[PDB]
């Protein structure tokens, strides 16, 4: 895919164009106050090695870092999310895959009041990359889910259990 | 369990008490216009060999055959439903287990407007005996589901795909 980083808002200052995964970006730029994404869906992290706060971005021009809900201006690592073919995920009521469960194939902007059960504690990502938000309507802390098991909340990198919405990481352009 | 059949309403006429499965009842009584169930959950059929219309009955006294939603007064076979330990069933959106799906553990009086999807075409009974109705709030044609696969509607004995509610076959007394 193609992404460009700008140290200063309005697409100015020092810039660094990246075309794939990058475990560390601090040697290239020290602050990101603007970004242009020409293609692909990316996940950005506040720290190196893909740690700390995550942010999903797609095609579009961002003159200001609030355009992607940035907590601040640090972006020290990035991941290019591959092209998925079909999305399939199961949402469980209790931890370790217990209680009732549902299998969704599309976006849910409200998790606690959409299904036959309100509590949500584990996920098994059967197919495709998904983005998890702590709030409804895709707000709050974001967490990338790649195909695999997410038995307990820590597995998805959160420090708490708040989830509010789930959306398939797909391009919308 | 214990069930008694009465040819005439109000608990009168010729009576036949049954304590288990019975492939044929026509040699004992020719019409059932009343029934007393002292214990256990039973499924009754209009014809011998457990075929035709089915009816779920439990503890209670029935002076008239409308008390169990009888289409008429024929009862030619019966089955005693065993004691289940936990109920677990999956409901699929499309036939042969396709589309989204949900796993329920309790009674649903409204199937088409309870989950994230409205269409319902197959069931996999993971545990326990369940009763399926064609209408909402446990009305219409009844179909017994024992643990197993129900990929297409014919598998549950219906001549059409109308389903409206599902309830666990358990004693409520």
């Amino acid at each position: 895919g193609k992404i460009t980083f700008y140290e200063d808002r309005g697409f100015q200052g020092r810039h660094y164009e990246c075309s794939s995964d990058h475990s560390n970006l601090q040697p290239y730029f020290s602050r990101c106050n603007s970004i242009r994404v020409d293609s692909g869906c990316w996940m950005l992290y506040e720290q190196p090695n893909f740690q700390g706060p995550q942010y999903f971005l797609r095609r579009g021009d961002y003159p200001d870092y609030q355009q992607w809900m940035g907590l601040n201006d640090s972006i020290r690592s990035c991941r290019l999310i591959p092209h998925t073919g079909s999305h399939r995920l199961r949402i469980y009521e209790r931890e370790d895959y217990r209680g009732q469960m549902v299998e969704i194939t599309e976006d849910c902007s409200s998790l606690h009041d959409r299904f036959h059960f309100s509590e949500i504690h584990s996920f098994n990502v059967l197919e495709g990359w998904w983005v998890l938000y702590e709030m409804t309507n895709y707000r709050g802390r974001q967490y990338l889910l790649r195909p695999g098991d997410y038995r307990r909340y820590h597995d998805w990198g959160a420090t708490n259990a708040r989830v509010g919405s789930l959306r398939r990481a797909v391009d919308f352009y």
